């Protein structure tokens, strides 16, 4: 029997990760309050979750990882995210990195892992670094902000532009050692606190040629690390739609929780003013259904689409532009549906859940946060899909 | 490959129900204009749906029927909805009759099919008759509303209520030959004109005791059909989500092919105003986009719903209490959804749309009153869900 | 002097006010109605009935015995008129607005009209699809001109098109021609407001003098042929545009609080087929009245606060500036947006019953959407105008 | 005359009105809502700067140098102040408001407040926690009083108990007590308009004398102590309740219309991180700005009718009837919904950045939606309030 309202443990021989993440959940949850303070992932956090050896979930076999199928993966960050959707968020990222790392050359993952195995890597992709091409790679400079759970990485993942002959665009990722940067602590947000999205500070930092792959390379496998991994069923497949797939499962992974969340403190909810039992009224109970039904529909669109990236990766398939558009903007409709689904709630949960001691809050403003990043606002997703389905040339404004 | 837009072709070897569908669609379509002035389904697309041998989907295969799974067949209903709402609706209904049949007397079934392996039932649910009990039967009397099909229909069944000893409601149906009743023709509406809904009038109609099956019995397998089909991966099932299913799949039908029309008109579309070329412009785009992420989103869900039905099915388990709560309910968000959808698309669909001359203005009206009918209205789908989901006993006022 | 939420207040007048004189006559009108969809056009029977109260005179300036009512006073007659008949209330809005245009043309051609016959209305059709041969002393139109609502009613039509400058740039204007001059064409056949008679024109060669023909920015502007004929008149010193589109809203309106009190009767004694119970009282069904309610008394409230903007402007004889343009331009698309959603959320759990030939709620429902469907109400077109406007960026001249 | 739809409108009543008043401190306000925030209460500038122009006497009686503003006038100094700091306008709001009620009790009560302090205010706590003794002459109350904005900055509370009949039904009551009869517990710890310092007020063996305690239902039909007093007052023959929770939707409605100025002056330079174009002016974004600015202005349209039906009544010295008193009850909470939707379609579009603790638009949203978290603006109760009069069916005494 199929289950609408969240994750369906894999049944295997042999205990899941999903099981494994659920085991850990309370203590992950009870550090959630603490871990909003810290502005970071509590060091208790990562240590657990790599300790289930999450972390190596996209990282190649040869290496020692598990390179788990996305919908796998995706669900243990959706169970995640219920317990703390800062820790669930950054930790995603962390994981995600390594699937990217793993198209680079042979030579640079071999050094990050030979060395160290349970490395990993945050991210500041957006190109904001000034670009000097010395010989032997280039000079990059510059102030690169957002980098969830830069605390905990070794390494990190720096877009920037370069240029060929008629100085066009050619976007690039370099990855660079932690000595190589300072974490500035600039992050003071309002919600998903606790990822840590400190700025990462790079001055006069030297990138060799082998430590830099072109994303287009990356999006058609055409980079480095090309058929390294001939058995993988994960790797023949563009780098974005893994990198960016944390977003929409952290966010449905708040939306299922505020259902819970709302219908444990509605049960027993009186009226101020009149001093009535009301838990139990029609209006309550009809946003529960239509909640539950909103982030049920969301979580079919992501399965669905969760399978089909699977499908893919067996078949070493890149996907054509259709499907690419659906891949890239879907998860952004399912973030929506799931923000749709916590507002609606949150409208029915008075004054009270609007306390720093209450949980409704924190997921409220959590569930915002995730549609306000780049890859997951709809009006440019609703463009970028508009445009392919009339068949019309994309828009290099947005991407 | 997985498809987000329509129902994906189930590459047998050998014909499909639903390429057998698609080869006939054209003529669907063609006559769906004269089906609108004519109220009922066309002969032709009665027989030409016959022909490919629909009408036997859940009939057993020991009369000679297909026993279709619930997806399966569901998916044809949905791709015949885009050609012609009404033939679709009434021609699900005829079909999904028939697994309610299968679970009547063995004495009955042969009495409809052994004599004839292509006879069919409409039927009028609404227990509005009046009920003696007369020894061997009862004798009921009746004007029996909405009738989708019952001009092509050889028997109708018919719902009504009898009482206890301590005089409560048995909510019961009955299969009546089309000879003990009158076909009153008042069906003018403004929707699913095609459809034929006209109502049935029973006058003095003796029902014999083995054509009357408890709706409870049918809902727990415990009527006089229970195990005749110990094989059958469909009869081992509740009646009601199976007769129901048509409706939301009806609905989202319409809702693909709304898209599919809206875009071949928008291409080329001018201001009437300022002469402008304005087929492309983003607003326009971005209602495409959506409506199509939307139907999409329902379209999943419905997949999911479905696949649970199949499963459910395969392991003759009747479902629980929650899950039924589902099936009830996740169609009649998919069809709030669809119409969302299709009114998104309409509402950018200028004052032209909404001549008679064209689709548009049909799509709109038929997808509308998907939602009207009674098992669709979400207001009672979202308590039922609710009431479930905190735990409480259902609502004897709804159902 | 409490207020009223829920639909047009009375105005306590010298006299009988018109919305007094339009509610007599809504019975009349409204048992019409069903027969009036079967027509395809208004019957005979409205236009007399609200010609012989004079309504059709609300614009027609009063030195050829108009009334010269304030767009408030005028919207509230269409918007109560919408709720009997919506096909009515538009067509005849619209011959009535159309006085607020002629009014604008020469001295010579109202006196053509109106000196010869005081009753005398224009339809028309503003989208310039006609083909022009500019010949001396005017122009020679021929095209096929669409959607002409009331047209068979009406003694001349309005008609747009475009000229041409040395440059070659667009002149929009438009021309008033005789009955005699155009053949109606009945391609009407629609699925909403059956009964406005929206038939279209034919032109066949037809010439039109310079005198009968003015510019679309000089009406907009008051630079037209008759600017400055009525210099005590509070409603010419006006851009014609606002007043000609006043109809649409003020029907769709109409229709929405109409909507509520049909949904209202038929709701109380409601029953489910399925579990014999009494339901006409259940909470959801109570939730939705509200904001439906609610929400097109938000409407009547944008609205009214939009027609006082109208109406001081016109007394004042001042037009109005960029913005406030804008906002009069778009406000009325935002109601009917609004009174779309108040109908639809009544009529989703209006049930089975009500999409019926014989259901009044069927045709309100059809009705509503329509009026969200005319060029002048496109929400999209209209939210960027404003967007741009507010933003202070030059206008699009993709839309209009 | 012209008409505004963004803002409240300069009412031109040369000398200084209230609303230029507040406007010359706005900016003053505006600077200190960042250290507002971390201090969870109005800071001691705000009030002494509101104080100074006299807002807080905008509904004292004139007989004690009160202003007995209108409820228009008021309400839009409270939505001009919001747009600077929620907090500080909603709990100023209150401490206003009170006197509107306090107006209502013996006039040994008011006396006893304001010919010793006239620039006395009180707080509340309304929701009736308290267990109550009766003793003779009056009451022992104790209880834990939640919520009560400004209570820092108020000289009384107001606080609401139930007391009972012959056969011992509620009789909802209210109490004012000094500052000294009870302690401000410091437990207010937010996450939405920190800064209206709604601590919780303790209450241990308070006495109420009998002439300090008022009937609700006395205030809701001019039948309290205070009834009378002032015969010539164009605020006081009033319900007591609508002016009381006139501020919630007020706030709110302050709110929207800064994040839309708020928006648009972020919008304009926005880049993408991503590609690398001027991304302010894009199709979407303006048609956001647009739509927001559509949904506020028709909410502000509708709490201005409202609020000119309060002061129509008030004028008449007329107790309203069933119907207007349910839209009064609840068109406020359909304002606040708009507003709400207005400001999560911008807060929508604003991005990442928007949700820095250093952005305003953050605070914007996280307090748009606090108003519309109290027990009077929940708009499902409000529906079923005003559905159920709608048809006629006897109020439901499980809400109110
Ligand atoms: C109910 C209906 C009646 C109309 N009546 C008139 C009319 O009498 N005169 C006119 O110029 N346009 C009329 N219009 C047509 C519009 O002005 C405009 O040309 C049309 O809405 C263009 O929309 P489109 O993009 O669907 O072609 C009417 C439109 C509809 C909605
Ligand atoms: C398009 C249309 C077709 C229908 N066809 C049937 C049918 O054939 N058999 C049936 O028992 N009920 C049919 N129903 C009626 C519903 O089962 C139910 O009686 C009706 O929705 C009651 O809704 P109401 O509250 O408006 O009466 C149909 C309803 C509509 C929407
Ligand atoms: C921002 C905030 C401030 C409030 N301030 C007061 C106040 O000063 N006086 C008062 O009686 N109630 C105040 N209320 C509390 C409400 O009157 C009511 O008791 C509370 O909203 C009950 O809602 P609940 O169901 O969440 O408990 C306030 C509520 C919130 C939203
Ligand atoms: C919660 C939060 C965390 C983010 N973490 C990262 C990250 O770790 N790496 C990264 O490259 N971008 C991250 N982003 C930033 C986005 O990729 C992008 O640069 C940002 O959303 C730009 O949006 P803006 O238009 O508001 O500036 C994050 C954004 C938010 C929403």
């Amino acid at each position: 029997r199929l289950v609408y309202t969240h994750a369906q443990t894999p049944d295997v021989s042999g205990v899941s990760m999903l099981e494994k993440i659920q085991q850990i959940l309370p203590q992950i949850a009870k550090n959630a309050e603490s871990a909003e303070q810290l502005r970071r992932v509590p060091d208790e956090n990562i240590k657990l979750l790599k300790e289930i050896g999450l972390h190596r979930a996209f990282q190649p076999k040869v290496y020692g990882g598990l390179e788990m199928s996305l919908p796998d993966f995706a669900n243990c960050i959706v169970t995640l995210a219920g317990a703390c959707a800062g820790t669930a968020w950054a930790f995603s990222l962390l994981c995600t990195h390594s699937h990217q790392i793993a198209m680079f050359s042979k030579q640079l993952q071999d050094e990050i892992w030979l060395k160290d195995p349970d490395a990993t890597a945050s991210s500041s992709i957006a190109p904001f670094g000034k670009v000097e091409e010395v010989e032997g790679g280039i000079i990059l400079n510059g102030d690169y902000g957002w980098s969830s759970g830069c605390d905990h990485a070794e390494y990190a993942i720096v877009g920037f532009n370069r240029f060929d002959a008629d100085g066009n665009k050619i976007y690039s990722f370099g990855v660079i050692p932690r000595s190589d940067y300072e974490i500035v602590d600039n992050w003071y947000a309002q919600a998903i606190k606790s990822s840590g999205s400190k700025m990462l500070k790079l001055v006069n930092v030297f990138i060799p040629e082998y430590r830099i792959s072109k994303a287009k390379d990356m999006m058609e496998g055409k980079s480095a690390g090309f058929g390294l991994y001939p058995d993988s069923k994960i790797f023949y497949t563009p780098y974005r739609p893994y990198f960016a797939s944390g977003f929409s499962a952290v966010s449905l992974g708040i939306a299922e929780r505020m259902i819970e969340a709302f219908k444990e403190k509605q049960r027993n909810r009186v009226r101020a003013y009149t001093g009535a039992n009301v838990g139990l009224a029609t209006p309550a109970l009809m946003r529960i259904a239509e909640s539950t039904h909103q982030v049920a529909a969301a979580r079919a669109l992501l399965e669905k689409t969760w399978e089909d990236h699977r499908i893919h990766g067996l078949n070493h398939q890149y996907p054509n532009k259709e499907t690419l558009a659906f891949w890239r903007t879907n998860q952004a409709y399912a973030v929506k549906m799931c923000i749709e689904a916590v507002d609606r709630l949150m409208a029915a949960a008075g004054a009270t859940s609007f306390m720093d001691n209450s949980e409704l809050q924190r997921l409220f403003r959590d569930a915002h946060m995730t549609g306000a990043h780049a890859y997951t606002d709809y009006d440019v997703c609703a463009q970028i899909l508009g445009r392919e389905l009339m068949g019309m040339e994309p828009d290099p404004t947005m991407v």
